[PDB]
């Protein structure tokens, strides 16, 4: 009946003076615009038809033609920014805000989908949204004694519009909008549907994604523990956004460091950092990297969790771009932690691992590498045993690697790796 219309005839049912002649236009146009192949979405805005589709929205008499129309602006928003920006320019913003407390589930449910599209198009567009006032009737969907009467779908869709009201930067959401949200986001954090869980972790990844003030507004709603028991979940996609986020959070304060440190989070990371997926085991080690850069104490934590030859295995043997934060990682250890800690590092092995790594060709690699051994032969002068850690690292072909430096230019390479040789190495 409605299949396989052409624009054309679309166009004729919808300029009808007939509402059924209406309906069923805009019908085909819903299955037009839900077809897999290419469906002609710059087609059907050519024809003019957006506008059609949004004063549709506002016929609150023919509940039918509101789903239809909402479907296809709904598809038509999820395009390129372009095309969400047609359905935009069409006033679909308030038209979709008054729908979202229908009586008809299937309508809300269109409307929080189109308004997740239009806010997850980029900063302008879910700053406009939330002017508009989408939050206060977002959150009411929500606002049920147990979350588990909510079909599921239903739940999905809105934790997922939810999240792209947390998501872009440059700038950041509106901090009043943060706080809004934030206690909704918290209570979904905890309930049992494994999407529900994936899509609160990356909203709280975007939250943390920011300066210090911005994580502090998340970890005072205390819910760095829960983030911590998700990344020990069997679902990768919920281990993802758990860690994205506790990587994001000990970029903060060593005090916010702390709160991860404190929860637990140590314990998890011998299998993220042996994990057989390369992005996990590349934003742990990350993640260590970070931690590696606070207190002594904290270092200390680190050491006693037996994580260092975790680290000296993800330096030994890693996908590139992994190695290089294992490589972060040993520097800010060897920067910050004491000369015993420094001890125990080179008791572990650390030495083999990173001179190989000086033949790579990334110059920034190198350059932090250097940076390490200098902080382990100062170590090694406190305790009057450079001798000692020259050998090592001339057995193993340490010095070949350094003394190749210098052919090698880079303007603080070829300096770096001259004090190393001047210094020691007589
Ligand atoms: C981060 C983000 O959301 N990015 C883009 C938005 C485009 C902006 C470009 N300028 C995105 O992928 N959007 C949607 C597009 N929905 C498209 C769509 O056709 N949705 C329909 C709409 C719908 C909705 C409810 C009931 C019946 C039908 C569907 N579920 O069948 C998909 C790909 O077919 C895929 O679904 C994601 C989604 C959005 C809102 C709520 N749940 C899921
Ligand atoms: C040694 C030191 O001073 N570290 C501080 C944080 C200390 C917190 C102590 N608890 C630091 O800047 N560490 C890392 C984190 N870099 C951050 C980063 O990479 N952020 C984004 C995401 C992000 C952005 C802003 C805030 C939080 C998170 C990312 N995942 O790429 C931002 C861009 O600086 C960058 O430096 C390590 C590094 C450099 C290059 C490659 N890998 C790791």
């Amino acid at each position: 009946g409605t299949v396989n219309w052409s624009v054309e005839d679309i166009v004729k049912g919808i300029n009808s003076n007939n509402l059924e002649s209406q309906l069923q236009a805009t019908q085909a146009a819903r299955k037009l615009l839900s077809r897999e192949k290419q469906p002609p979405i710059d087609n059907i805005i050519r024809a003019g038809l957006i506008p059609k589709f949004v004063s549709f929205l506002g016929k609150t008499d023919c509940s039918p033609i509101q789903f239809e129309s909402a479907w296809a602006l709904t598809n038509i928003a999820s395009g390129t920014s372009e095309q969400t920006k047609a359905v935009v320019d069409g006033g679909a913003i308030p038209a979709f805000i008054s729908l979202l407390a229908s009586p008809h589930a299937h309508i809300s449910e269109q409307a929080v989908w189109a308004l997740g599209n239009i806010a997850g198009d980029g900063s302008a567009f879910r700053d406009l949204v939330i002017k508009h006032g989408a939050i206060d009737p977002l959150l009411a969907l929500l606002a049920v004694p147990d979350l588990s009467t909510l079909a599921c779908g239903y739940l999905r869709n809105l934790t997922w519009t939810l999240s792209n009201l947390c998501r872009n930067k440059n700038p950041a959401p509106p901090l009043d909008a943060v706080e809004q949200i934030l206690p909704t986001l918290v209570r979904l954090l905890h309930h049992n549907d494994p999407e529900v869980l994936a899509d609160s972790c990356w909203a709280i990844s975007y939250l943390t994604d920011g300066p210090n003030e911005r994580i502090e507004m998340v970890v005072k709603k205390g819910v760095v523990p829960q983030l911590v028991k998700l990344l020990g979940a069997t679902e990768l996609p919920i281990v993802t956004p758990a860690l994205r986020a506790i990587g994001n959070i000990v970029t903060g304060t060593d005090e916010q460091t702390q709160k991860v440190i404190d929860a637990g989070a140590l314990a998890v990371f011998p299998s993220l950092l042996t994990n057989p997926k390369t992005n996990i085991q590349k934003e742990a080690t990350w993640t260590m990297s970070n931690i590696t850069a606070g207190r002594q104490d904290q270092i200390q934590q680190v050491v006693n969790h037996g994580l260092v030859p975790f680290l000296v295995g993800v330096l030994s043997k890693a996908d590139f771009k992994t190695q290089k934060e294992a490589a972060w990682a040993i520097t800010n250890y060897t920067s910050g932690g004491t000369v015993e800690q420094i001890v125990y590092l080179v008791h572990c092995g650390i030495i083999e691992p990173l001179m190989n790594l000086l033949s790579a060709k990334d110059t920034k690699i190198i350059q932090v590498i250097l940076d390490a051994i200098s902080n382990i032969f100062q170590a090694a002068e406190k305790l009057g045993e450079t001798e000692k850690l020259s050998i090592m690292i001339e057995e193993c072909g340490g010095l070949d690697k350094i003394e190749a430096l210098q052919r090698h230019e880079n303007e603080s390479v070829y300096k770096a790796s001259l004090n190393l040789i001047e210094k020691y190495f007589s």
